[PDB]
């Protein structure tokens, strides 16, 4: 049967593009994300349904009800069959749902409005004129909020008791406040989404210091999925193929504005 | 039995003392609700226990779900006996709850960071420079939402699609933006928690302009609970011997530090 692709509105991931209004299904949709479905399809032999998870969440359990959110949420509960998006591969998510090996590299990095007097993670952590924050929810938010590493730990500190707050619902309002906070702003955010950024107009935004840490994404599906053996030999065929790395130039570089 | 009394950590109506570690019970709190808990208890001839909101929210049901939240929901889904805070009394929650008659009136207003160029609604809504937002949920982001009058559709048409977010979780965090933004941000809340805030050190901010609207806050019960007329009585009564007006000016200006 058709599969049920969840999947989530990240630039450059996924965008509805400029006419979606315009378009029907599938067609609404551009990205890497897209374009990789496509491929993962053609390689599997199946067809799918894009749709964008209901709450705009990657994926995280509620300490409380215990229900998870988010695309995570999604194939947990059967909703949909398979995510493809910018999903971290943690343990936590490994445990209740199967990943593929991971189709792109990152780690968590620091925005800067450009002139903004901070190299690293140190720099921030020694400091409070400049604010600094994670999106609300996501796994960069968790990595600061359980890391038992020092500077980590004395960021997370900060972060969690900063007034006004520090965090922010998307990427998208992260970058608006770093470039309207006049560099009293900082986000942290994984470095994919930073380079795509970077490379955006007004050109005023960086990438500073190197990743605070190195992991991947990968393509999810329920666990014990008949999928998931077909998707993950399709991500390693494509990697080799060197369609994954047309792909990242392709959304990243190959139309960059600055 | 004894009532089981819901409220809000909301400045001055209910804060923790300062040494509430070394305090247990009721004694952990202070403030004009506090004050006024006690005067009604006395006059109800009740004995009761303060509880803190567990969600921290005021009330109000989930579009989809269609579960209330916050002290509303305590009342209405029978967790605590009565409401005692700043809870406005609206159409939409006079449905689901009894309300005494107003025990405290106000209206919505304008904080600014003093030397602000804002006098009113009006300037605000027709200029970008300075951002301005209100709770992120509650009476003040609801009136904005459905409001059908010009001047605050066209705010809320701002509000809602501004990046990065101009609405805030508690008061403290908008007053601390408000404080923290060089001027370009103006908060829109109760002008009840306005009027204390001005009063507060370090003393850069202020009330302006007129209220948008009046209304006021009532104590709150579940609906047809046999304590709702002896509360309702009580707050009548105090309100002519002037008990009200005293608590006012004891935690609004009294110790006034401006
Ligand atoms: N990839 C993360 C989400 C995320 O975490 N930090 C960011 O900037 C973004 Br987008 C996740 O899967 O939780
Ligand atoms: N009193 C309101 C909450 C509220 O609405 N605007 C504010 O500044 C505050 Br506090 C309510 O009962 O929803």
């Amino acid at each position: 049967k058709t599969v049920v692709v969840t999947t989530i509105l990240e630039s450059p991931y996924v965008m509805m593009k400029k006419n979606h209004e315009m378009l029907e299904g599938n067609e609404r949709y551009e990205g890497y994300c897209v374009d990789l479905a496509a491929e993962i399809a053609k390689h599997c032999g199946f067809k799918y349904k894009l749709t964008i998870v209901g709450d705009g969440k990657y994926g995280a359990r509620d300490a409380d009800t215990k229900i998870w959110n988010g695309m995570v949420g999604e194939l947990v509960y059967g909703k949909a069959d398979i995510a493809i998006a910018p999903l971290t591969i943690t343990l936590v998510r490994e445990e209740v749902i199967d990943f593929s090996k991971p189709f792109m590299s990152l780690g968590i990095s620091i925005m800067i409005k450009k002139g903004t007097p901070i190299e690293s993670a140190e720099d921030l952590s020694k400091q409070t004129e400049i604010a600094y924050g994670t999106l609300d929810s996501g796994s960069t938010k968790e990595f600061f909020r359980r890391s038992k590493i020092a500077v980590f730990d004395k960021m997370w500190t900060y972060m969690r008791s900063a007034e006004p707050s520090v965090f922010v619902r998307t990427t998208a309002e992260g970058v608006a406040r770093v470039r309207k906070s006049k560099g009293k702003y900082a986000f942290l955010l994984e470095s994919t989404m930073n380079e795509y950024i970077e490379q955006r107009k007004p050109c005023d935004t960086m990438k500073v210091g190197g990743n605070l840490d190195s992991k991947g994404y990968g393509i999810a599906t329920p666990k014990g999925s008949s999928l998931g053996n077909a998707v993950n030999l399709a991500v390693l065929k494509l990697n080799e193929q060197g369609l994954l790395d047309k792909l990242k130039n392709k959304w990243w570089y190959d139309k960059g504005e600055c």
